[PDB]
């Protein structure tokens, strides 16, 4: 029949990823391998669509790829996968590229997720906040250009602030964390910008009389970044929710 006219339609189509802000066609070769037919109908072998959405997953996901960030101090570096990330869902983009693909027509798509964001765009934009360890220093970027930026107090080095992609998943005012050392500790906080599951955070460090340098070592956090209050303050206040918080 003319099938035919769809399998060479199919053969044809300029299927186009966008995925963590990069371009790129699936090679005619590959569709021509996955072209199938049976049940009388022009299909795809969902075995190898699957194989082929498998390996975008483990190629991007940038919850099992670290990501390249442009520090302020570095140049590009690699930062380690953290909180703020996202998952491809095998299942569902394979089912979804599927009938793309069998619908015989060019497409662009971005892959379905699970995550923090979706993979339509880059992870780190433009709009984040930087997190120097080596330096002590945090910065605080909005639309490419800092605004704001300070010495910091990270963890202790048996406490330390771990490295990774995190972001701001939540903002309290007057909040009091609490930990142990044992010896469990209170020390409330007029801003808490909690960026880890596991209770780091960035919040004003009050009892603190100074930042910066080696300080972390001496009189570390158990893990959050502290902050000087006046600045935490002005921080907080233009820190919108959501914001990724680059630690390395
Ligand atoms: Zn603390």
């Amino acid at each position: 029949k003319e099938q035919l006219a769809s399998m060479n339609a199919i053969a044809n189509v300029k299927a186009t990823y966008s995925i963590n802000g990069e371009t790129f066609q699936i090679p005619s070769s590959d569709i021509m391998s996955w072209l199938t037919y049976n049940d009388g109908k022009v299909d795809l072998d969902t075995e190898q669509v699957r194989q082929y959405v498998t390996d975008l997953g483990t190629k991007y996901n940038t919850s099992t790829n670290d990501t390249k960030f442009k520090s302020t101090k570095r140049g590009e570096v690699t930062v380690p996968v953290g909180t703020y990330s996202w998952t491809i869902q095998t299942d569902s983009e394979t089912e979804a590229l599927k009938k793309a693909i069998l619908a015989g027509q060019d497409f662009t798509r971005s892959p379905i997720v699970q995550g923090g964001t979706t993979a339509d765009h880059p992870l780190i934009e433009d709009t984040y906040i930087e997190v120097d360890l080596e330096n002590q220093h945090m910065w605080y970027y909005k639309d490419g250009k800092v605004a704001l930026e300070t010495d910091i107090v990270s963890g202790k080095p048996t406490t330390p602030t771990p490295a990774g992609v995190f972001y701001v998943w939540n903002k309290e005012e007057d909040a009091t964390l609490k930990g142990t050392n044992g010896t469990p500790y209170e020390s409330p906080v007029n801003y808490w910008m909690p960026i880890d599951w596991t209770g780091v955070g960035i919040h004003d460090s009050d009892w603190q009389p100074e930042y910066g340098g080696d300080l972390w070592k001496t009189r570390g956090s158990h893990g959050c970044i502290n902050t000087p209050p006046s600045v935490m303050k002005e921080l907080f206040g233009m820190v919108e929710k959501g914001t990724p918080v680059l630690v390395f």
